[PDB]
């Protein structure tokens, strides 16, 4: 039943549309609707973020994952999750191959089982469903 | 009135001539003879410097900010940096672009007001005098 | 006598054979057979691990450094190293020159005193015999 869904910096920032808490509200009933429990947690603080991923990988638990900047720039962050068993999803809500050249590489997405971007908030609710079917 | 400067990393260190303690120092006296309010923070910590760009966003606050070695590498302040509706003035003490490559590389230039490098502490003093003519 | 052994992100996860725990009691033997005391620290954040460099560089401490991912990425981990007047060994337990072309970059070796990697936890003792013997 548990899906980790993963914001990291400035995600909490969102709607300042849709803020943080409503994505945190959709995301939570489309995970019901499917048969799952979405955890959804935010922060801006990259130990944070690996202290999260090291409690999934403790319980073989998946993890969609949008890692804000430190897609783009954390070892650290891609390391903690290669030790995930389950899948991970990583998800940007804008289409980071888009604008600059910089956001064009992910240390995630070689590690990732899959990547899906540019679809808003949406994207996370299309990555709920795929390991609803998985 | 409000002039938030914002050190980053290693800042704390200055002295150990001019301690961190005495630059605040230095800049409040500046910003009172120039009839503004500096606000002057420095932590080692992403998420905390996070935090208080946030807060220049939402208070519509300049930011005269120099964020030590995350210059080069942080993608997440520059995205923080990017909310920032009043003049970002990026400060360096040192001349970063006479010493290695890598320092000649910023996130936060290109989405910065303006830049200062390499006339010591009083670059902080000059940013603040732009603010105040502007 | 005092040697200090700074453990980056990920390195929490040893062993989930040796445990991180198993590595200090590892450490901590070896440095009383070579007559020093070892205190060795992990954190999976930059501003503590920043803040433990802080510290030796005012002891004038040697420091034994495993910067995990951080070893690729910080130029603020770095700079704070810089500051660091007794020895500097940057310690890797994998050859992190047989994997991903991002690892063969480190920002600490050019300020390092050396470095040694690929030799497992033995790499840390071997750190210790090197601070014994100088
Ligand atoms: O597309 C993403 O999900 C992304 O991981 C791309 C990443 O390159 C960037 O650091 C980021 O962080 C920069 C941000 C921009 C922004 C705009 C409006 C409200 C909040 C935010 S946070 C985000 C996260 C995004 C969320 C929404 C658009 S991009
Ligand atoms: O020039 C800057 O302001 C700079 O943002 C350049 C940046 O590339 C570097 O990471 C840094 O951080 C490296 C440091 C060096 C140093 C030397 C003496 C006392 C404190 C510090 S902190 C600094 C900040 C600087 C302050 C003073 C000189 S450079
Ligand atoms: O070789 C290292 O010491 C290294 O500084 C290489 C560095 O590129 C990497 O981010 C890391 O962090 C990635 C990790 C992998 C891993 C595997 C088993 C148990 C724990 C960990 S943490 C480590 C630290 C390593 C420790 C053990 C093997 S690599």
């Amino acid at each position: 039943l548990i899906v980790n869904v993963i914001n990291g910096p400035n995600l909490g920032r969102l709607g300042r549309g849709t803020t943080h808490d409503e994505l945190v509200a959709l995301i939570e009933r489309e995970a019901a609707e499917l048969g799952l429990k979405a955890v959804v947690r935010q922060s801006d603080s990259e130990a944070q973020l690996l202290d999260w991923i090291h409690q999934a990988a403790d319980a073989a638990e998946p993890v969609i994952l949008n890692a804000g900047g430190l897609t783009h720039t954390s070892v650290a962050l891609r390391d903690a999750c290669a030790e995930l068993s389950a899948p991970l999803i990583e998800v940007h809500i804008s289409n980071v191959h888009a604008r600059e050249e910089f956001r064009r590489h992910s240390y995630l997405s070689p590690i990732a089982t899959g990547v899906i971007v540019g679809l808003g908030i949406q994207g996370y609710l299309l990555a709920l469903r795929y390991l609803a079917e998985h």
